[PDB]
């Protein structure tokens, strides 16, 4: 805990630990949700990982996301040290100087690519499911959660598969720390793997994402090579720690729910609808802004310098964006949520999201249409700015299965 601050009243305290919330037992969304009951307020301040304050509705972590003004993303992590060490680009920075480098990236991750590797994200995702089909069995999170996402982004940035272990590792230590190493030695370790990379590239321009984002231009003018590696490597967590984990959320519920199965087996044209509402269901981000000065925000004396996590997580979870928010409901009329973010910085890999989360409920059920839990196996959550399944164990009988 950290010595409350004099700005900081009594009765707003809540002490929610983002990285080990209490009831993560329960599930890392329903962790979460305890921000949302009755009896906590709209805004409330936390002394655990060095104190900082909490939108827990998504009227307020929307209006905070969209005045830059006042919330800058120049510091948006908690702990303040990962947020003072945090540099990727465009995320740390705030409009105008934000948008030019938006464009590059687009380049990179955007509908275009996802478009040319089409035939690569079908192929790769029929291949692993195939492969398990027989089996009757698999570890969800290992065996395709991980690979499918991870060796489709090391593809398009032109990375050996070999360097996977390592590259995850220290993604992995920037959004869900295991205490081995701090966020700023997480990133500096990435940025040293990436440096003689570019470098490489810049030199002799390739058709891979890091040739394209080091060679690209900006508004007009060349990148540096440091603004590319800033790029690159938020590229590198994007397509190593978010997809990865979602597919496992995703999957989870569907082996707890035989009813949400036959829904999308019996309809699958309802599949681009049903991602959308696990993708509200389920979201897992949660990170912040930084306050450019003091600011009266709903009622609450906010001082300059002080960090305000603004869970996307929790948007769509808002029993008063949506209601029953806990249910999952492939037809709800109004899925409103956050979960790629808001404002000027929303996702820009979202396309390449939804294709891979689209692909594999389609290629997954017209495969294993029938899957559970493992018996007796109890799934447990991991909180943080991206949230995850520590693992999945999923069984099937293989007679119920086909091969396409
Ligand atoms: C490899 C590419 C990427 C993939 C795949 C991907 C997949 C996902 C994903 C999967 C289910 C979720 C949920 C997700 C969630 C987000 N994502 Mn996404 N994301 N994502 C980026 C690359 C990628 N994302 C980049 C780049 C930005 C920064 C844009 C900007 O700062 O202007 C971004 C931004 C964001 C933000 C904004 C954070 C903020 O405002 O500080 C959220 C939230
Ligand atoms: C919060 C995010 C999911 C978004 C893309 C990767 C991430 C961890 C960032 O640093 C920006
Ligand atoms: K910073």
């Amino acid at each position: 805990l950290a010595p409350l601050p004099p700005h900081v009243p009594e009765h707003l305290v809540f002490d929610f630990d983002m990285y080990n919330p209490s009831n993560l037992s329960a599930g890392v969304q329903e962790a979460w949700a305890v921000l949302q009951e009755s009896n906590v307020p709209d805004l409330v301040w936390t002394r655990c990982n060095g104190g900082h304050w909490i939108a827990t509705r998504g009227q307020l972590i929307r209006e905070a996301y969209e005045d830059y003004r006042h919330f800058s993303s120049e510091c948006p992590f908690i702990p303040r040290e990962a947020g003072e060490a945090y540099d990727f680009i465009p995320t740390s920075m705030d409009p105008p100087e934000q948008r030019q480098f938006r464009a590059l990236a687009n380049q990179v991750v955007g509908m275009p690519v996802v478009d040319k590797l089409e035939n690569r994200i079908q192929e790769l995702a029929c291949s692993l499911i195939e492969s398990l089909r027989p089996q009757g069995q698999c570890n969800f999170t290992e065996d395709y959660a991980e690979p499918f996402p991870i060796r489709i982004f090391m593809l398009l940035a032109g990375l050996p598969e070999e360097d996977i272990p390592h590259l995850k590792y220290l993604t992995d230590q920037m959004t869900r720390p295991d205490g081995s190493m701090t966020f700023a030695e997480a990133k500096e370790a990435l940025y040293d793997y990436l440096i003689p990379i570019i470098e490489q590239r810049r030199q002799k321009p390739g058709t891979d994402a890091i040739s394209i984002v080091a060679n690209g231009q900006v508004n007009g003018r060349p990148i540096t090579s440091d603004e590319a590696k800033r790029m690159c490597g938020l590229l590198l967590v994007g397509g190593l720690d978010t997809v990865v984990n979602f597919l496992s959320f995703s999957m989870e519920f569907l082996a707890k729910s035989p009813e949400h199965r036959q829904e999308l087996i019996e309809r699958p044209e309802r599949i681009p609808a049903a991602c959308e509402e696990l993708l509200r269901r389920f979201s897992l981000v949660a990170d912040g802004r930084i306050l450019t000065s003091d600011y009266e925000f709903h009622g609450v004396q906010l001082k300059k310098g002080d960090q305000i996590l603004l869970p996307q997580m929790l948007s769509g979870l808002d029993e008063r964006e949506n209601a029953c928010p806990m249910h999952v409901d492939f037809s709800r009329q109004k899925v409103s949520h956050t979960t790629f973010g808001h404002g000027s910085h929303l996702c820009l890999g979202q396309h390449l999201a939804r294709r891979e989360i689209i692909v594999t409920l389609k290629e997954w059920l017209t495969r294993i249409p029938d899957f559970s839990i493992a018996p007796g196996a109890q799934i447990q959550h991991k909180s943080g700015i991206v949230s995850g399944v520590q693992a999945l164990p999923l069984v099937w009988d293989p007679a119920t299965t086909k091969a396409v």
